[PDB]
This record gives C-alpha cells, sequence and structure tokens, in this order.
C-alpha cells in the first residue's frame, strides 16, 4: 500500500462490463455476473486494508430489470451473493433501491437498515432496483438515498464515461476515473491508479 | 470533418481560465475575456457540422465568493458571449438564480428562450447556476418537470477543458447517462480538434 497522503471519504464503483466480459470468454450474456463476485470482495479488502472508510456499489438499476429474464435472474442473484458474502466479513451494509416493487429481491430487504457485521471496518452501500428519478422523487435530506453521503471519487470499469444515473445528488462533484478492462478483469493496480489520480487532483 | 453519428446536445466546461492565466503570466482574472472566442469559434463549428444543441457552464452561485476582480471578469465575459451570439442565429436561454444580487441584470433579457437571427442552434448558458437551487426549485412529476433547468433537455455529450474529471453540480438530471469527454487543455487553449477528438469518441460508444 503507497503512504497515500490523502484517501476519498467515500468511493463509489460502477462494475460494468459483465455481459462483454462473458461473450469474449465465448459464454453466454448472462454468465458474466458470478465472475463480478470475488472482484468486489477483492476491493471490499483492499479497501480494508488501506483505510478507505464507505463503498458504494451499483448492482443494478429498474432499467436493467427490462433485461431478459436469463440476464435479470443471474445479475440479482449475483447481487444476493455478493452482499451475504460481504456479511461475513467487517462491514456496515446498507442496500437502496426501490422495495414497492416485484423486481426488488426479497432476500435483501434484511439490509434496507445499516447493518453491522463482525468489526463494521468499512461502510458499504449497494444499489439496488435503484432509479435515480424515484430516489430524486422519493423526496433534498428526504431522497430515498439519504443515508448515502457525497462521493469523492467514483471508478467505472468497463471503459464507459458516464453515471448511468448512479446517485446524482452524491456524484455532483466527484471525481471520475474509468477503468477500461471489464469488471470481472478487476485488479488491485486499477484501485491504486484511481487513488493515485485522486490524491493528484 | 465527418460523423457517423452526432449527439443531440453537448454540454460545454469551459474551465481553466486562471490557471492558463497564470501559465501566461498574466494576473488571475486576465483568463476569461480570452474564454470569449474559443466559446464562439465552438459555437461556429456546431452550426458547421449541426449539433442541435449547446450548453455552457457560465458561473455557479460558489464561484460569486472569488475575489470580486474575478466575478467582474467572468460575468462580464459570459454577458459578452451572449450579446455576441445574439447577433449570430442562436436562439438563446440563460437559466439560473435571478432572485439573487450575483445575477447579471444585463442577461434578465435571456431566462425565456430567445430566436436570433435563423436559429441555427440553441445555446443554453447557466448563470449564477447552482445543482441545489435547481432541484429544489421543484405531485412529484410537476417537481422534475419543472427543476429550474427544465427547459434545458437530457444532454448526450459532455466536454470538459481544464483537465478535471468531474460535473461540478451541472445539470444532474439532465447529465445522468452524459458520455463525458475531458480535454486537459485549459479553456483559452480551445481548438477544433478538442471537438472533434470529443465528438469521435461519442460516436464510438
Ligand atoms: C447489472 C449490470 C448492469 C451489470 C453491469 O454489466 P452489464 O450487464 O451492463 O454488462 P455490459 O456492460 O458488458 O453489457
Ligand atoms: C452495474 C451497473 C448498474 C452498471 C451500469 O449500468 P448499465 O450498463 O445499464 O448502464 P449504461 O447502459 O449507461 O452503460
Ligand atoms: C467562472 C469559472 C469558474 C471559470 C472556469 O475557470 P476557472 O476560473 O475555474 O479557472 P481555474 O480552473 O484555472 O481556476
Ligand atoms: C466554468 C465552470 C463553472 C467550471 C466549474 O467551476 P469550478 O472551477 O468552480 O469547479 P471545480 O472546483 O469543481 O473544479
Ligand atoms: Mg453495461
Ligand atoms: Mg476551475
Amino acid at each position: 500500500t503507497p503512504k497515500f497522503k490523502r484517501l476519498p471519504g467515500h468511493i463509489a464503483i460502477i462494475p460494468d462490463g459483465n455481459r462483454r466480459w462473458a461473450l469474449d470468454r465465448g459464454l453466454e450474456k448472462h454468465e458474466g455476473y458470478k465472475h463480478g463476485i470475488v472482484p468486489g470482495l477483492e476491493l471490499y479488502d483492499i479497501c480494508v486494508k488501506i483505510g478507505i472508510g464507505e463503498v458504494t456499489f451499483f448492482g443494478f438499476t429498474q432499467d436493467n430489470t427490462k433485461r431478459p429474464q436469463i440476464q435479470r435472474k443471474a445479475f440479482v442473484d449475483a447481487c444476493i451473493k455478493s452482499v451475504k458474502e460481504l456479511s461475513k466479513h467487517d462491514a456496515e451494509l446498507l442496500v437502496v433501491g426501490n422495495t414497492n416493487s416485484d423486481m426488488f429481491p426479497k432476500e435483501l430487504l434484511a439490509y434496507t437498515k445499516r447493518t453491522k457485521f463482525g468489526k463494521g471496518k468499512v461502510r458499504i452501500n449497494f444499489l439496488v432496483n435503484y432509479g435515480w428519478y424515484w430516489d430524486l422523487t422519493y423526496a433534498i435530506e428526504n431522497i430515498a438515498s439519504a443515508e448515502i453521503p457525497r462521493i469523492d471519487l467514483l471508478i467505472r470499469w468497463g471503459g464507459r464515461r458516464r453515471l448511468s444515473g448512479m446517485l446524482p445528488v452524491q456524484t455532483v462533484y466527484s471525481d471520475i476515473y474509468v477503468v477500461d478492462e471489464m469488471w470481472p478483469d478487476f485488479k488491485p493496480e486499477h484501485l491504486f491508479n484511481a487513488l493515485e489520480f485522486y490524491q493528484d487532483q
């Protein structure tokens, strides 16, 4: 770990590129999501080691649930597994999203109140059946995502330079770092590169 | 140059005027007058290539807290930019907090979209703008349809000069899906190739 002079208080993660990653390996589009679980756990372990206090993962949007059933079932399954795996570590977990929907996984309702697992060394938020319009209209201190603070640094995998409607209130001033590799090809150097960028701003 | 796909609506963040001035050995406030011609050049290129709508980030409410000599210069440059475009076929709209002593009175004529000449392109300017003012301006549908910037549509491509990779609270509703292109050069060092590069990037998305 570099001797950072500064870290972001709050990083947002956009774990994009799972379908492209799968197709490149000769898999079906829906098979990439299960390969995005261990990267999230590796990113959690780095954040705990270096002292990042809060991480928000973009799980899936309301628009994502319009995708074919086989893809929706796979990404929902992978999101559930991610939250459950992180609950075995020292994470204070919160899931934010539209629970008044058939598309919100019932397995994740338990985590819609921030829950401390183990030593609670990092706060981890997950956006699940999330939509920016749902978030803003829920209401500014009363937006649906009000428990999620301002983001310092947003890191997106899969090479697209856009927010895909992640938390428009919290991302107003965020520095944005884009990794061209797809999310399942996560490496520590992607996070370290983004943190060097952040402290150099 | 010829493009396969063009964005309907480009947003511009003309950042880096003070760094540009200090690099040229000038006083911090002297960069802003050198940001006007870059704006007119971009408009000219947009009219030529056929971009329908351009929104310029002029200045925020937070920017008004800068030293007076900087504020008078950047306000003056925004007014000059709007007046000049008024002479060249732009449909102009200025969005910002008019209920403030920091809203330039010379731009009150533009707070309802106005066609000049042939109205070849829709040009919007954010002046004395803040994201919080915008969203809170606002049933919950009638609210988001009634944000202060509601007459500014969704942005396809946002181009920012000065090398910072952030939105600085530009139009959070309209930038949710925008593709973002960052030019490392400061805004007064604008060249056509900066816009061409951003449009090659956009058509490849
Ligand atoms: C749930 C979700 C949207 C995951 C991000 O990857 P993706 O399914 O968008 O993959 P790709 O960007 O390759 O289509
Ligand atoms: C994990 C996640 C939600 C990524 C972005 O969603 P997307 O791939 O649907 O967005 P876009 O089409 O804007 O790239
Ligand atoms: C009105 C305004 C905020 C202009 C953008 O350039 P700047 O004055 O922020 O310059 P710099 O980024 O070099 O300080
Ligand atoms: C032209 C313009 C309003 C740019 C952003 O202003 P900034 O320099 O105030 O923003 P930041 O501090 O986010 O770089
Ligand atoms: Mg995607
Ligand atoms: Mg600046």
